[PDB]
């Protein structure tokens, strides 16, 4: 019985393999920036087109001015607040790590410490995931800063554009 | 005694599980920059409003 | 190359496309990471209940 | 036990990496905030609502 419990392939280890997360990230980085019309995926292309449409705001010049100024202010403040909350989260994660260790000091059976080692590996997986989320947030921040600057360019090109035809009146 | 020691689930691995820390980083990055009013989460909104009002020179 | 106006339109469109693609890829990867975290939670919750040392290894 | 302790050590190092990424993000946010405060100052000193003009004597 002991030999059977030690030796012999017993399945676990292909758990939750069917779901694939490859397609979330690009297949190759050659058409990723050509992805406006083709290359990439259809849903991501739809998201690109939608965000381009929503960013292309309209209205009088004063409305665009106030919207852009508020957008920049709130973008900076949101970045700082996200940093704050995420740091509190990192400190909580450190507290959990220390608790896991002072639990590691007091495990008596081999399978107990084995399960605990597996749990620590899972904690490392969670921390890796947190790091990836931080990278994605930073990349989104850079993209949105570029978008704000592009909106600024759109306004100061709309004011100065050569296609205007108006002229005030004399009386 | 050895056999019962090696082979059997014995509790560990369920330590500090229910304690949730995913709630601290943003849930979804579509309304994250509009979270100043709604969408995203509310503690983020409180912090954003606090910084925005206090930085007013 | 070509007409300078062609150059102007191509540059403007390319800049807008670059910014939008950056934002969209960021969002898509973020929900991907959320899927990954759900997978991790599932793996741990299933690893709490192994029975034989070979299974846990 | 030593293998699992080394695993915990790697977890702590990964936590340090997370904190450093986050500090860098906050630094960029603070620089943007300073630029915004500069812009607000130059608006207030150039605001069209300034209807005051120095007197002549």
């Amino acid at each position: 019985r002991m030999y059977e419990a030690v030796t012999g392939g017993r399945g676990l280890g292909d758990l939750m393999r069917n779901a694939q997360l490859r397609e979330y990230l690009p297949d190759d980085l050659r058409t990723v920036y050509d992805s406006a019309n083709g290359g990439g995926y259809s849903g991501i292309s739809g998201s690109i087109n939608d965000i381009l449409r929503d960013e292309r705001l309209n209205g009088s010049v004063a409305d665009m001015r106030r919207s852009i100024e508020e957008r920049s202010r709130t973008a900076a403040a949101t970045d700082k607040a996200v940093g704050l909350r995420a740091y509190e989260g990192a400190q909580q994660r450190l507290a959990q790590i220390e608790g896991l260790m002072d639990e590691i000091s007091r495990t008596q059976d081999q399978k107990a410490i084995e399960e605990l080692q597996a749990r620590i590996a899972g904690e490392q997986a969670a921390i890796q995931n947190e790091t990836t989320k931080l990278q994605m947030i930073a990349q989104l921040r850079q993209a949105e800063q570029a978008l704000i600057s592009e909106q600024r360019r759109e306004r100061n090109m709309r004011i100065l554009s050569s296609g205007n035809q108006g002229m005030p009146t004399i009386q």
